């Protein structure tokens, strides 16, 4: 049933975002408050930057033959992902693996998130399973450093990602037994050209929404206080605990709001998780050590899964309504979005970086986020 296609969805996010976010008790091994670091740079921005460039290929090639074929290639470079990434001992090999990793999240996010919205045609569960998926992406990204330290530090190095590696097994024995990509299922129309969706103001407001919300989140975690050369307290408890509240309000902010944003006007909902998220990126300059880093977190993990879970069913809806019935075009769009802030993170912030100071960088985000939230209002009554 259709659930079954939903769980598919969820623990491909789950294992993407575990795979992706594992690695943080594994990057001190490789080499005021906030500081940024041009070999984690390369490193954060990486697999963004290939997983941008995929993109709409994928999203192209789901309108081709289908979605079941791309999120077994998922599967596929995924697992030869993990394999030559346990193994990867230089940095180098780090880097290509990460590459690999991305186009395999590239595959699984779009395809997923289009086969999910394909079945789930009525907008009114349509919010409720892009929610859930979304909050198997965050239950990912919490399970992720807490695991990979603890496997770190009681076994080995290659364990998590050998423990990580089965999960991927399991998992693909599950998408052969549920999936079935016997044969080519290619669609009944050609879908929507890209060039012409990008010639739409609401589409395109949606996914600034998502570039900038990302945006606030990835100017910060490759400059957050961590992975430096040595500690006082020898560290080794940031890297698994940092991402927790980020994370966890994600989570609860998605699965709890999804249903209420559909409700009470979803436009709303962008428009207070932008108001949140500029808040949020405004007052991380107001905290003077990590001690007081931990609150914003809260609210901008909470206001940017307001956004993804008001925005990704706007990305079905308005190609639902205003075009065709095909959504692999419009999904790549908003998941390139919603990797651009990524990958231009690293060196837009280093050049800011380089001009002027963190906080300044951090207000200026703030006050184009606020800026920007009034936009969402035009998403009220699209014809
Ligand atoms: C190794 O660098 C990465 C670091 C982190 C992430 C991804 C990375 O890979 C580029 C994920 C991914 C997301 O999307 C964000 C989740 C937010 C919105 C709660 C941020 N988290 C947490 C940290």
């Amino acid at each position: 049933s259709r659930k079954l296609i939903l769980f598919i969805v969820f623990l491909a996010l789950l294992l993407d975002n575990m795979l992706l976010t594992v690695v943080v008790p594994i990057i001190p091994s490789y080499l005021d408050l906030l500081n940024e670091n041009v070999q984690v740079g390369l490193l954060f921005a990486s697999k963004a930057t290939v997983q941008l460039i995929t993109n709409p290929f994928i999203g192209l090639l789901t309108n081709r033959i289908g979605y079941p074929i791309p999120i077994f290639a998922g599967f596929c470079i995924m697992f030869v992902s993990t394999i030559m990434f346990a193994f990867s001992s230089s940095y180098a090999f780090l880097l290509i693996a990460r590459s690999l990793q991305g186009i395999g999240s590239s595959c699984s996010s779009v395809a997923g998130m289009g086969m999910l919205a394909s079945v789930y045609t009525d907008d009114e569960e349509r919010g409720n399973v892009m929610g859930i998926a979304l909050g198997g992406l965050a239950m990912g990204v919490l399970v992720g450093p807490p695991f990979g330290s603890v496997l770190y530090e009681f076994v080995g190095k290659t364990a998590p990602f050998l423990v990580l590696a089965a999960l991927v097994l399991l998992d693909g024995a599950i998408q052969l037994f549920v999936l079935q990509p016997s044969r080519v299922q290619p669609e009944s129309q050609k879908g929507t050209p890209l060039t012409t969706l990008l010639k739409d103001p609401y589409i395109l407001i949606a996914a600034g929404s998502i570039c900038f919300a990302n945006m606030g989140i990835a100017m910060l975690e490759p400059a957050l206080p961590i992975w430096m050369m040595e500690t006082m307290c020898s560290r080794k408890w940031q890297l698994g605990v940092a991402f927790l509240p980020a994370s966890i309000s994600y989570l609860i902010g998605t699965n709890i709001f999804g249903i209420l944003a559909h409700k009470m006007g979803r436009w709303l909902c962008a428009l207070l998780g932008m108001i949140i998220v500029g808040v949020s990126i405004l007052c991380i300059p107001f905290a003077k050590n990590i001690y007081g880093l931990i609150a914003p977190n809260f609210g901008v993990g909470f206001a940017i899964g307001m956004v993804d879970s008001s925005m990704m069913p706007i990305m079905g809806y308005l190609v639902d309504l205003r075009h065709v019935s095909v959504y692999g075009s419009v999904y790549a769009i908003a998941d390139v979005a919603f990797c651009m802030g990524y990958a231009i993170g690293p060196s837009a912030g280093g050049a800011i970086a380089k001009a002027i100071g963190f906080p300044w960088l951090m207000t200026i985000i703030g006050i184009i986020d606020i800026l920007f939230a009034p936009l969402c209002f035009f998403l009220r009554s699209p014809p």
